[PDB]
Order: structure tokens, then sequence, then C-alpha cells
């Protein structure tokens, strides 16, 4: 049980050239002087996405690592595109980075973006999670962002730590992705398989339970808005109506192996798909340095 920060920067608009430059070498470089750590992964999808997944010595605080690690992000956030900081960096505890990236295609046009966006979401989604060596999988058409800010004043007089908050949301064991916002503000990702899914949701949950006895919930200290944010790079793929979704990869499992794995259960899938409906697969390699 390794610590692992995954990194991930969002510039959309942006060429896998363009994205590298002025994010992910930017911030691999931010990254300068850690202690505990052993490598840096990176990647620079075609999707406008960057991830610059961290990984640390065993024996290794992952909380502290990971709190560690923000404020050097702190110094980072500075130097990166003016989207990039307004689209915000979320770090997140998780050692698995995006492999794969496939886009529906509806050649008639017989489908609209939000036809296609559903269809992923119900048949495609589940059956692929069940594939083994998969580390989560985002069906871009049915994601958002739940931006959950926090007051400053507030989070004194509990002397609570953010580092609760954060396991607080996962030990419900919602099928939540639960990250941070470098520069405070917290940030989640809600698929259609999660348990929580709207703000009210958020704002009913009991972080601690107090000396007195009395429940904390998160809207006492935290305020929940919804993050406009488009999740999906297509609407459209050579002209022809999409919706897309991204392929983590578990931390211990074999690329080619699950690779071979998703993709053979895809093409089960592929056999029965509504008629024009297509599938363009864009593999996502990952660079590694020390
Ligand atoms: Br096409």
């Amino acid at each position: 049980a390794p610590p692992n920060v995954r990194i991930t920067a969002n510039y959309p608009g942006a060429s896998a050239q363009t994205l590298e430059n002025t994010v992910t070498q930017v911030i691999e470089q931010n990254m300068t002087g850690l202690d505990n750590l052993m490598y840096m992964s990176s990647q620079s999808s075609g999707t406008g996405q960057a991830t610059i997944t961290l990984s640390f010595i065993a024996g290794t605080d992952p909380d502290e690592a990971v709190q560690q690690v923000q404020n050097q992000l702190q110094s980072a956030m500075r130097k990166l595109p003016q989207a990039v900081q307004d689209q915000g960096v979320t770090v997140r505890k998780t050692g698995d980075t995006n492999i794969l990236t496939i886009a529906f295609v509806s050649t008639d046009g017989s489908m609209d973006k939000q036809d296609i966006a559903d269809y992923v979401a119900s048949n495609i989604q589940d059956p692929l999670s069940r594939v083994n060596g998969v580390g989560d999988i985002d069906a871009y058409g049915s994601q958002y962002s739940m931006r959950i800010w926090l007051d400053p004043a507030k989070l004194n007089s509990f002397q609570m730590t953010t580092k609760d908050v954060t396991d607080a949301i996962e030990s419900q064991n919602a099928q939540i992705a639960v990250g941070q916002l470098g520069g405070q503000a917290l940030n989640a990702t809600i698929n259609a398989q999660s348990l929580l899914q709207t703000p009210q949701q958020f704002r009913d949950i009991t972080l601690r339970v107090n000396q007195d006895g009395s429940e904390v919930k998160l809207g006492d200290v935290a305020t929940v808005e919804l993050g406009a944010e488009k999740y999906d790079y297509l609407s459209r793929f050579n002209g022809n109506p999409a919706s897309g979704l991204g392929v983590k990869l578990a931390s211990g499992a074999n690329e080619m192996a699950t690779a071979k794995l998703v993709l053979d259960r895809l093409n089960e899938l592929a056999q029965y798909f509504p008629h024009g409906l297509e599938y363009k697969i864009a593999y996502e390699t990952t660079s590694f340095v020390k």
C-alpha cells in the first residue's frame, strides 16, 4: 500500500503538443525538489487533459505526501495558462492513469450527442468496469464536477483538518472521485453510478461527530455549488455526432493484459450497436521520468 499523488489539469481547445509545453512540462518542473519522491509519470492527451501522477517511497504518509505537494502547486499555478487555472487543477490520491480514450460516433446522425452520451452510460461503462484490471471508467457525457468551497473562518474554529473532510466523503463508499484544487476549494467527480449526485446529498452528510455529540454536516463549513464543465471533448467526431469515455488503469494491473481485455470485451458489445453507431479508439501513452 504505497502513496500515489495524481495531478489533473485541463486546457480545452489545446493540442497535445500545446498542453505539454504550457502545462505538463511546467508542472513537472515545479515538482523539482520532493522528499520520499521516487519518479514522476505524466501524459498529455489530445483530449486537452494533462495528468502527472507522482510516486513515493514505501512508508510515506499519503495524506501528508499530498498536503506537501499542494504548496509546490501553489507556486505552480502562477505559471500555467489562465484557463487552466480557471479550470482547476485536481490533486487526487490515486495511482491510476488514462490509457485509452474511446469515441462513439453516429455515422448516420440518427443519434444526437446526448443520445449517444446516454447509451454509453447505461450499456458500456458498467460491463467494462468489470474487466479485470480496470481502475476507473469515465463516461464524460454522464459526468460533472461538484465544486466545494471551504470557509477559512469556519475551518479555523473547529480545528478540523481538510484531510478528514476528504475521507469523510469517501467513507460512504459512494462511487465518487474526490480531489483537491491547488492554489480553499475541493472538487468531486460524479458518475451515473454514484450514490450521491445532488448538492443536497452532499450537504446532508456527516463529516464529524463532536464531543458534545452534535453532527457536523458539510454545509456548515463548506459551500457546495455545481461546477459547469465540459468533461467530453466530443460533440462531433469527423463531423459526425459523437460522445466519448476515458479508461483509467488500476495501479498493479498490466496495461496490455487489460487493454486487450477491455477492447475484446468492447468488441463483444460492438456487435449490437444501434445502426450507424461506430467507435474510434485512441491509445493514450504515458511518459516516464524520474
Ligand atoms: Br466518422
